[PDB]
């Protein structure tokens, strides 16, 4: 049992609500928030810009910090590091940006990273500003996470569509 709370149960382990990932996170306090990230850590905009936002710029000091002992994450790759208000733990996880011509089937590879946790908070990856289809991202989230994963969506429109399409 835990605290999440108002979720669609899709599958045996995935679930989605219509919500503003930055209010749910700030409630729950979950053990791991994910990020929308890009590779370099630069949280200017979509999810990313929330949370960050959200931690009065403290995610991005430490991201780049990060970035400068560490080098770019690889898109369909991620990182660990801190949640500071909204959670014990953020991963960062870079989806393929459609935007920029990067692989879509580099989306498998993202969700895996959320295997590597038992429970997480998150949003539909390459989804939004990443240009990607959200239908397409749950498909792959539904065939690839195998740990308990609940899917913030905090567009209304967008939300009703995918619940009523879901196979
Ligand atoms: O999960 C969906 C992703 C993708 C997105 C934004 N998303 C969010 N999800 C959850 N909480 C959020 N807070 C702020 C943004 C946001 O949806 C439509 C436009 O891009
Ligand atoms: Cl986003």
């Amino acid at each position: 049992v835990n605290s999440f709370s108002g979720y669609l149960k899709l599958t045996d382990n995935v679930y989605i609500k219509n919500a503003d990932i930055v209010e749910e996170a700030k409630k729950v306090k979950p053990t791991v928030v994910v990020n929308a990230a890009n590779v370099y850590l630069k949280h200017g905009g979509g999810v990313a810009g929330a949370l960050n936002k959200a931690t009065n710029n403290a995610m991005q000091v430490e991201s780049d910090d990060y970035i400068a002992t560490n080098g770019p994450l690889k898109v369909g790759g991620s990182c660990v590091l801190s949640g500071h208000n909204l959670a014990k733990h953020c991963l960062h996880v870079v989806g393929p940006n459609v935007n920029k011509g990067e692989d879509i089937q580099l989306l498998k590879s993202a969700y895996e990273n959320f295997n590597q946790h038992e429970v997480l908070l998150a949003p539909l990856l390459s989804a939004g500003i990443f240009g990607a289809d959200p239908i397409h991202s749950l498909r792959v989230c539904v065939d690839t996470v195998r740990t308990n994963v609940y899917l913030a969506v905090f567009d209304k429109n967008l939300y009703d569509k995918l619940v009523s399409s879901f196979l």
